[PDB]
C-alpha cells in the first residue's frame, strides 16, 4: 500500500534534513535510513531529484527531495514528482518566504491534492508567540491557494535535533509520519476511475466494423456498453461490439491493458489523432484553458531565443500535436528559454480535458517545453 510524497519549501528551510530525519526515525522505530550527504547529492530537461523510500506499519512511501527551486518547478510541471500529497517545510526562524508561496501556488496549479506542514527550526525559537504567528501566516498562505488552512496538520519540530538523536524531537517526526497516514487518503486506483482510452491507432477490419486501439488509462470497457468519441470534432456516440487483445477475444478491457475496441457504425475516416474513448458524460472537450508551463533552456535542447503573444506552437496532449495560440499574463512581455509562467492556451481542435492533464510544447517535432492544465475554460 504505496503512497507518493515530497518535501516542498524555501531554500535552506530544512527540507533535506527532514527527509533524512524521516528515514532515520522510522528506521529506529519501525524499520530500515538515509543521511544528509546521500539526499543532498541528487541524481538525474535537467531535473536533479533524490528519490527516498520509507515505511510506516501500514504504508510504503516514495519521497521526492530536490536541491533548488528549479527542480521543484520542473518536477511539478513534468508530472515526474507523482505527489499524492506534499510536506511543506517552513522555518520558524524566517517563516513563509518567496519560494514558500510559489510552491503552494504551483501546488494548486499542478493539482497537489494535500499539503501537510512541518514547522522546522523550533530548537532555535524560544518564544511561543513567534511560533503561533509563523503558523497563522502559513494557515493564511494555504487558504489563499484554496488549501484547507484551518484543517491542515501543522507539526512543530526540529528536523536536525531529531536527526542528531534527541528523543523529544523524534516524537515530532513520528507525529508527522502519522499525518502522512491519517491525512493523505488512499489514492483512487485507475480501475475505479471512469473509462478512458486514448486512441493510438485505427483500422477498418474484415466483416466487423471499425477497431480503435490504445491503452486503457482508467476503468473497464465491457462488450455491449455505450461509449463516446471525445476530441478533435463534435462528440460521436458508439457501442462496444468487441474487445480484442492481439488475436485473443475478450469481453472486458481493464485499466492498464493494451486492447482493440470494436465499435458499431463508426468508420475509419471518422476517427482522428488525439481523440479518446470515454464513459458517456465523464470527460468534456475543451480548446481554451489556463496553464502552468516550464520552457526548456538552451542547455536543455530547447529554444535559443524568447517568444511573444504571437507564438503558436504544438501541444502534445496524449497521442498527438495540436496547434494553439497563447495569451500571456498582464505585465508579461515575453518568455525566455528556461522560464516558468502561467499562460492561456487556445487550441485549434478541442481535446478531452480536465484539470491536471499534462502536455508537452513542441516546435516542428521537437519538445521545447512542458505544461499542466490549471483550469479548463
Ligand atoms: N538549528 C537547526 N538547523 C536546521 C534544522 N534543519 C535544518 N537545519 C540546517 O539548515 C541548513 C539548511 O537546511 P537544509 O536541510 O540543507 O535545507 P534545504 O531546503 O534542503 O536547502 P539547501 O541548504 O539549499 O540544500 C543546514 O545547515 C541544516 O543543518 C533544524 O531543525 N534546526
Ligand atoms: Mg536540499
Ligand atoms: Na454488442
Ligand atoms: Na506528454
Amino acid at each position: 500500500p504505496h503512497v507518493n510524497v515530497g518535501t516542498i519549501g524555501h531554500v535552506d528551510h530544512g527540507k533535506t534534513t527532514l527527509t533524512a530525519a524521516i528515514t532515520t526515525v522510522l528506521a529506529k522505530t519501525y524499520g530500515g535510513a538515509r543521511a544528509f550527504d546521500q539526499i543532498d547529492n541528487a541524481p538525474e530537461i535537467t531535473i536533479n531529484t533524490s528519490h527516498v523510500e520509507y515505511d510506516t506499519p501500514t504504508r510504503h512511501y516514495a519521497h521526492v527531495d530536490c536541491p533548488g527551486h528549479a527542480d521543484y518547478v520542473k518536477n511539478m510541471i513534468t508530472g515526474a514528482a507523482q505527489m499524492d500529497g506534499a510536506i511543506l517545510v517552513v522555518a520558524a526562524t524566517d517563516g513563509p518566504m518567496p519560494q514558500t508561496r510559489e510552491h503552494i501556488l504551483l501546488g494548486r496549479q499542478v493539482g497537489v491534492p494535500y499539503i501537510i506542514v512541518f514547522l522546522n527550526k523550533c530548537d532555535m525559537v524560544d518564544d511561543e508567540e513567534l511560533l503561533e504567528l509563523v503558523e497563522m501566516e502559513v494557515r493564511e498562505l494555504l487558504s489563499q491557494y484554496d488549501f484547507p488552512g484551518d484543517d491542515t496538520p501543522i507539526v512543530r519540530g526540529s528536523a536536525l535535533k531529531a536527526l542528531e538523536g534527541d528523543a523529544e524531537w523524534e516524537a515530532k517526526i513520528l507525529e508527522l509520519a502519522g499525518f502522512l497516514d491519517s491525512y493523505i487518503p488512499e489514492p483512487e486506483r485507475a480501475i475505479d476511475k471512469p473509462f478512458l482510452l486514448p486512441i493510438e491507432d485505427v483500422f477498418s477490419i474484415s466483416g466487423r466494423g471499425t477497431v480503435v486501439t490504445g491503452r486503457v488509462e482508467r476503468g473497464i470497457i465491457k462488450v455491449g456498453e455505450e461509449v463516446e468519441i471525445v476530441g478533435i470534432k463534435e462528440t460521436q456516440k458508439s457501442t462496444c461490439t468487441g474487445v480484442e487483445m492481439f488475436r485473443k477475444l475478450l469481453d472486458e478491457g481493464r485499466a492498464g491493458e493494451n486492447v482493440g475496441v470494436l465499435l458499431r457504425g463508426i468508420k475509419r475516416e471518422e476517427i482522428e489523432r488525439g481523440q479518446v474513448l470515454a464513459k458517456p458524460g465523464t470527460i468534456k472537450p475543451h480548446t481554451k484553458f489556463e496553464s502552468e508551463v516550464y520552457i526548456l533552456s538552451k542547455d536543455e535542447g530547447g529554444r535559443h531565443t524568447p517568444f511573444f503573444k504571437g507564438y503558436r506552437p504544438q501541444f502534445y496532449f496524449r497521442t498527438t500535436d495540436v496547434t494553439g495560440t497563447i495569451e500571456l499574463p498582464e505585465g508579461v512581455e515575453m518568455v525566455m528559454p528556461g522560464d516558468n509562467i502561467k499562460m492561456v492556451v487556445t487550441l485549434i481542435h478541442p481535446i478531452a480535458m480536465d484539470d491536471g492533464l499534462r502536455f508537452a510544447i513542441r516546435e516542428g517535432g521537437r519538445t521545447v517545453g512542458a505544461g499542466v492544465v490549471a483550469k479548463v475554460l
